[PDB]
């Protein structure tokens, strides 16, 4: 089955732009309006025909594909990780599931929980610039919905 992509850019509930802060590292802030360029787009892929389904796998790439957000144990505990991968190869039609997350739409808003690692999601702290992470708890003071903008 064929894969489609969208470039976008991801905000969380509290309207906290994505931005980089080096090469390993994603974190949350609330932007200025002449920052906003400062914000990552994103390349989501996906399976093509499952526009109707409720959970819809997900890869989330960044750097005109030359990183993915990926999901892998450190110090035995699920973490949120910038992987590097060849743009070439990329996105598969097989992606691995360490890059996969299952993209749910609640209440109008994005979730997305890792594939690999169930009920551990992408994660924002309520405070500014802090990383976003994989976090194990909702309903509590981290953030895991987000809302999605396309640019292409
Ligand atoms: C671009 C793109 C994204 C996502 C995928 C592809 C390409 N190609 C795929 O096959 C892909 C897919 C299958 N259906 N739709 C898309 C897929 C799904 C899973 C997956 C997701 C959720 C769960 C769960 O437990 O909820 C289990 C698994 C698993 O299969 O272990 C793992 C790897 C994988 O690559």
């Amino acid at each position: 089955a064929p894969v489609r992509s969208l470039n976008c850019t991801l905000r969380d509930s509290q309207q906290k732009s994505l931005v980089m802060s080096g090469p390993y590292e994603l974190k949350a802030l609330h932007l200025q309006g002449q920052d906003m360029e400062q914000q990552v787009v994103f390349s989501m892929s996906f399976v093509q025909g499952e526009e109707s389904n409720d959970k819809i796998p997900v890869a989330l790439g960044l750097k005109e594909k030359n990183l993915y957000l990926s999901c892998v144990l450190k110090d035995d505990k699920p973490t949120l990780q910038l992987e590097s991968v060849d743009p070439k190869n990329y996105p598969k039609k097989k992606m691995e599931k360490r890059f996969v997350f299952n993209k749910i739409e609640i209440n109008n808003k994005l979730e997305f929980e890792s594939a690999q690692f169930p009920n551990w999601y992408i994660s924002t702290s309520q405070a500014e610039n802090m990383p976003v992470f994989l976090g194990g708890t909702k309903g509590g003071q981290d953030i895991t919905d987000f809302t999605m903008q396309f640019v292409s």
